C-alpha cells in the first residue's frame, strides 16, 4: 500500500488545521465551505461536504481520486468533481480551499459583471506564482450551473486561458482558491476576502 | 429520585459552555438570549433569564418541566414558554437556543415581510434533519405578541403546518433554534445568524 | 492609614481586568475611555488619562478624591469631575466605565435627536436596578461642552429628574455607564454599545 | 561588529510581535503591510514585503541602511525608501509601521479631499509628542506616485512644513505611523484606523 497512510495522515492533520483557521475568520459558517489536500499523484484528501470545518476529526475526512470519485467505490460530487478540477488545472496546486463567507454570498448576489477586479500592487505580493500583463487582481465569477460538468467546462476554458490564477467565484456557492501548499492557499483565501469587503464596502457609497 | 443529578449537572455543563460560545460570538449581549436542554422526559434545564449568559455558573441554571414551570413550585415565564412549546413541538429536539444579535434586533424591525429567506445548498447541508420542496432556507417571523399563549399558538400553528423547520424570529425579542444536540443546535444558530447578515448587508444597497 | 492599600490594590486588579475586556471589544482605543472604582466613602481609584486602557499597570492608576482632586495634591480635570459626578449621584455606584467605541463616536455625530432610545425588553434585564415607567431604554446625549462645572450641572440635571439611570453619551468624548460593581458597569456597556449599534445600522436604511 | 547583532535580534523579536499584533486586527492581510525598527543610527530592521506579517521568523527580517539599501549590497525598493524617509524625517522615531487594512484601502478610493481629519480630544492623547495650533487630528493623503523620490518628496515637505505629524496615507497602498517605540507606534496606527473607521461609517449616511 506504500505510504500513503503516512502521507494520508499528515494531510488529515493539515486539513482540520486549516479548518480551525478559516472558522476563526468566519469563513466556513455551519458546514458551508470544503477543503482539500494532494495526497498523492493519485489521491487526494478532502473534508465530507456536511462537516462543519471548524471541528473536523479524522473521520471527517474522505479520500478521493483524480476523477472526484471516493476511492472506497461511490459516485462523484459537485464539490468533489470541482476540486479535481482545480488539482487537473494546475498541477503545482497541492491544497483547495472553498470558502462560503457572508461577503462572498452577498457579491454573488449584487455583482452585475461577471468579476470582480480591484489592482492592489500590496495584494500582488501574495500571489508570486503568477505572471501577467496587469496589476489588477481578478476573480471570475461563474454562473449557478446546476450542470456540473458543464460549470467545471467553463472554469477550465476560463483559467486556461486567462493569465490570472487567484481564483473564482460561483454565485450562491462560495470562494475558492488553491495552492502550492495549504499555507499558500489560505493566504490566497485571505487576500481575495479582503478583495470581497473593499468591493462591497465600496458599494455602499456608489 | 433516579440519575436525573447525573443528566442535570452533564446538561448544566453542556450549557455554561454553549454560553460562553455565545457570548464569544456577540450573540447573547448583555442578558439578551437564554439556553435550554432536555434532562428528561419530564424535566428541562433551562438559563435564568436576568444572568449574563457568557458567565454562568450552576446556580444560574434553573429546572423546569414541560409545562415551562420551575419544578420547586412557581409560574412560568414568557421565555419558559417558548422553550417548552418547541420541545413539545419537536420530540427530537433536546437543546433551544435564544439568541439577540445587533442583526437579528434589527432585521425585527426592518424587514416588511413576515418571514428572511435565502436558498443556499451551501447551508442546508447544516440542517440534515429537514426535508423539503424547497431550496431556500425559510425563518418565520412572529409579532411582538404581548399574549404569550396565543404567541405560542402561530409557532405551533406554522411548524405544525410548514416543512420547513430551522428556526423563528420574534420582533424585538430575539433569534430561535433547536437541535437533537446542543451541537447541532449551536449550528443551526450559525447558519440562521450567517443569513440575517447576508440580508441586511443586501439591503444596504436595495 | 486603615486598610485603603488593601482596597486600593483590589481596585487595581479590577480596573486593569476591566481594561483588558473593554480593549479586546476594541471600546478603548488608542488611551481613549477611562475606568474608575470606588475605594473608599473618601477615595476613587481612577485610570490616569493618558495610558492606553488594554495596558495598565499599577503605576497607571490614580486615587483621587470625591472631588476629583488627586490625593497627591492636584487640580481637578474634565475626567476626573465627570466620573465623581456620577458617585454623587448613586451612592450605590463603586465603578464607572467609559468607552470610546466607534460607534459611540459616530452617533455623538449624526444623531439629531438629543438622545438614543430602542425599547428592549431583552436588555431591560441587564439593569434589574432601574425601575421606570416605560419599556425603552433611554440613553441621554449630552453637548461637546468645554465648560465643565456646567456639562456637570446638565447630567446632575438629566438624572435628577430622570427615573432612567442607563449611561449618558457626551458628543465628541464618549459613553459612559456605571454599576454597584464593575462586572455590573461591563455589562451595562456592552447593554448600551449594542444599542448604538442596532441605532446606526438601521439609520444605514432610513 | 559591535553588539548590533544584539540590537538586531531585539528588533527581529520586537518586529515578529508586532506583526502578530497587526494581523489579529485584520491590518495586514496576505503580505500586504510592512514594518521597521531603528538597529542604530546606521541600520534598520524591516520585514520583507513579500513575507505575512503575522507569520515572520527571524529570515524574513530584512537590515538595510537609512539610504533603503540592503546592507548585503542591493538596490532600494519603495517600501524601503518609504521608511528610512520617515526615519529621516523624525530623529526620534524608532518604529515604522505600515498597515494595509480594508478601511484604509477604501478610503484611499472615496475620499475626495487630500487629508482625512476628525478632532478628538480623546485621540489626542496618543499623541503626547505633538504640540499644534489644532484639536484635529489630521492625515494627510498622498497619490499613487509612481515616482518614488517624488512621492518622498512630497511627504518630506508636507512633514517639515506641517505641525502635525500623525501618519500618512498613500492611496491603493496603505497607512504609515510610526514612534519612539513600537508600542507608541501601534498605538498610532490604532488612533487612525479608528479614523478611518468613523469616517467612511459617517460616509454612509452623507
Ligand atoms: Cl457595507
Ligand atoms: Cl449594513
Ligand atoms: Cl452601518
Ligand atoms: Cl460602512
Amino acid at each position: 500500500n506504500v505510504e500513503l497512510f503516512k502521507k494520508f495522515s499528515e494531510k488529515v492533520e493539515e486539513i482540520i488545521e486549516a479548518g480551525r483557521i478559516l472558522h476563526s475568520r468566519g469563513w466556513v459558517p455551519a458546514t458551508s465551505g470544503n477543503i482539500s489536500a494532494k495526497v498523492s499523484e493519485e489521491y487526494i484528501a478532502i473534508t465530507a461536504s456536511g462537516k462543519h470545518k471548524g471541528k473536523l476529526t479524522p473521520e471527517d475526512i474522505l479520500l478521493i481520486d483524480y476523477e472526484g470519485r471516493p476511492v472506497g467505490g461511490g459516485k462523484p460530487s459537485a464539490e468533489t468533481l470541482l476540486h479535481t478540477t482545480v488539482y487537473k488545472l494546475f498541477p503545482e496546486v497541492n491544497a483547495v480551499v472553498h470558502t462560503h463567507s457572508p461577503n462572498a454570498t452577498v457579491i454573488s448576489i449584487v455583482e452585475k459583471k461577471d468579476f470582480v477586479e480591484l489592482e492592489d500592487y500590496e495584494l500582488l505580493k501574495a500571489f508570486p506564482d503568477i505572471h501577467t500583463h496587469e496589476v489588477k487582481i481578478k476573480i471570475p465569477i461563474f454562473p449557478n450551473e446546476q450542470n456540473i460538468p458543464l460549470l467545471a467546462k467553463e472554469v477550465e476554458n476560463y483559467f486556461k486561458t486567462s493569465e490570472d490564477k487567484y481564483g473564482f467565484l460561483i454565485r450562491g456557492h462560495g470562494l475558492y482558491t488553491w495552492g502550492r501548499s495549504m499555507e499558500e492557499a489560505l493566504i490566497h483565501t485571505e487576500a481575495l476576502e479582503f478583495i470581497f469587503e473593499c468591493e462591497l464596502k465600496l458599494l455602499s457609497f456608489h
